[PDB]
């Protein structure tokens, strides 16, 4: 049921890992998921897609040696995925984007 922003950025910053509801690209597939039929919903009820590395190929999140990014879905019920993510650190600093990693802010 943690599926949105404040919710999933306090319970990183805290219990230092996802909530339950969260599979990665992989395990998706893997059950079934089909990008392009947006039927997440239909194989993985309950489930949103967060926990794969965010390679962050642009820069524009702050580097920092030892640290690595990681991506997780938010609002997320149902239907083709929408646009956005909540960006985590390995030292848990939160950003988000609301537009495809277009543009990202702080959030924690």
């Amino acid at each position: 049921v943690i599926n949105t922003l404040d919710g999933v950025a306090d319970y990183l910053q805290t219990y230092h890992k996802l909530p339950d509801n969260y599979i990665t690209k992989s395990e998706a597939q893997a059950l079934g998921w089909v990008a392009s039929k947006g039927n997440l919903a239909d194989v993985a009820p309950g489930k949103s897609i967060g926990g794969d590395i965010f390679s962050n190929r642009e820069g524009k999140l702050p580097g920092k040696s030892g640290r690595t990014w990681r991506e997780a879905d938010i609002n997320y019920t149902s239907g083709f995925r929408n646009s956005d993510r909540i960006l985590y650190s390995s030292d848990w600093l939160i950003y988000k984007t609301t537009d495809h990693y277009q543009t990202f802010t702080k959030i924690r």
